[PDB]
């Protein structure tokens, strides 16, 4: 029983020992993908987040998680989840799931 | 001088991801997914990459053109700094091609 991520799931990956990044590991990112793409691909959709806010207008905020972050809505990118070691940190408000897919809608269209 | 901005549907030669692979087949084509205003002020654009090689995935989508084609691999979307890392435009996708993306991307986020 190997956790698989679903929409509405907030992450923690390991940091990308590539990119050269002065930060430790562990960033935390929201899952937008379902489960059955997630569970037969390997890879999910989602988008990070940060603890500093800096009023950009794609930024959404997550409240009642263990930390105050939020999620830079239009930062979609695809991870090989399994690869990242992702980790279930918890789950983030419908509203919040919602608000951040509305606004990558509108984005993309 | 004045750099190329890329606009919504244009297939782009980035470096889609310089972390990782070679450095010869480091740049690839991508499909601009973000409106012209977003990728003008920001900097960034939301693309999805290109492959030559097709293998009958379902997230697929066919690119025609007058010379060979391609596809692009919808579920792949990836939000890139083209002001910071360069983009030069190779062309522009069909908008039925552009419709099909976002209709398969509309399956796994959309609502
Ligand atoms: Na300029």
């Amino acid at each position: 029983s190997r956790y698989v991520p679903d929409m509405g799931d907030l992450i923690w990956v390991d940091f990308d020992p590539t990119k050269g990044s002065a930060q430790a590991g562990h960033r935390p990112a929201v899952v937008l993908s379902p489960f059955m793409y997630n569970n037969k691909t390997g890879m999910c959709l989602c988008v990070p987040c940060t603890t500093q806010s800096k009023g950009y207008p794609f930024e959404v905020v997550l409240s009642g998680q263990e930390r105050d972050g939020v999620a830079l809505a239009d930062q979609v990118k695809s991870i090989a989840w399994r690869a990242r070691g992702a980790t279930k940190k918890g789950t983030v408000a419908p509203e919040e799931l919602q608000l951040i897919k509305a606004k990558i809608n509108v984005l993309i269209g």
